[PDB]
């Protein structure tokens, strides 16, 4: 699907058997999700954005179905105000910017 | 132009007679630029991100030439780590996400 940007590009994702809505973010290099419970072992990490830095838990090789498109990659879980789909997963489902 | 997301979607912008590089950010509702001077009267505002919040100066009806595509809209200037082109200006240049 082609997505115009007159509204926030929110899509429905399926991660760990849970349904959530996430923001297709071309300005994000990696995926960051709000607090949730994810299987497996994680490693602590600190990511930076506007306003400073937050502590997140890095989960590797996590499957996500983004708007019916499957992808596996690293997912960061932490106090993000909004669920974000970063470029690490956008490239797997073949997303492009066109103008 | 079609832009893949394997690298940061950076574009050359022309704003206030100055040349800068900015990130086409679909995850940003507003355009946020590092410190500079623009015309007209401004009003203070505070915007939030992953790490918290930063104080910005809201400038309205500001012209920006993004990769040769002109657009006028609100531009926020403040201590952002990276120049961000938000959806307020992406819609003006006809930007879409495609997968
Ligand atoms: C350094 C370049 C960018 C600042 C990186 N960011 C992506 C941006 O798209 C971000 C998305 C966003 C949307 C949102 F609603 C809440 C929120 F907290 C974050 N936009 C943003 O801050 O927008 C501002 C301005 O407009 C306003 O509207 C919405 C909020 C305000 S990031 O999220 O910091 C980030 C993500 C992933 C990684 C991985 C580890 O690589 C690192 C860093």
């Amino acid at each position: 699907p082609q997505i115009t940007l007159w509204k926030r590009p929110l899509v429905t994702i399926k991660i760990g058997g849970q349904l959530k809505e996430a923001l297709l973010d071309t300005g994000a290099d990696d995926t960051v999700l709000e607090e949730m419970n994810l299987p497996g072992r994680w490693k602590p990490k600190m990511i930076g954005g506007i306003g400073g830095f937050i502590k997140v838990r890095q989960y590797d090789q996590i499957l996500i179905e983004i708007c019916g498109h499957k992808a596996i990659g690293t997912v960061l879980v932490g106090p993000t105000p909004v669920n974000i789909i970063g470029r690490n997963l956008l490239t797997q489902i073949g997303c492009t910017l066109n103008f």
